[PDB]
């Protein structure tokens, strides 16, 4: 049932994860963020979207069956760790035009 299960699971996942990523990015949008400080809300939102999309794509590659495409613990783990490591490339400020 995973073709349709996943229709709903990807949107739910991407939503959960966008919220989780949003939560994760929250300290970065703060004016005293040392690393990967998010410039603007639009950038914050764009990045949250983008990160959701990259976690999603990478696991869709290494999972292939979206019955497991969930913003689960494993995924969260991978995500927030990915996020940190990701934002470390921006430097002080988040500069997506100089992103990977």
């Amino acid at each position: 049932t995973s073709s349709e299960l996943a229709k709903k699971s990807k949107e739910v996942f991407r939503k959960e994860m966008s919220q989780f990523i949003v939560q994760c990015l929250n300290p970065y949008r703060k004016p005293d963020c040392k690393v990967g400080r998010i410039t603007t809300t639009e950038d914050f939102k764009h990045l949250a979207r983008k990160l959701t999309h990259g976690v999603m794509n990478k696991e869709l590659k290494y999972c292939k069956n979206p019955e497991d495409l969930e913003c689960n613990e494993n995924v969260k783990h991978k995500t927030k760790e990915y996020i940190k490591k990701y934002m470390q490339k921006f430097g002080a400020v988040y500069k997506p035009k100089e992103d990977t």
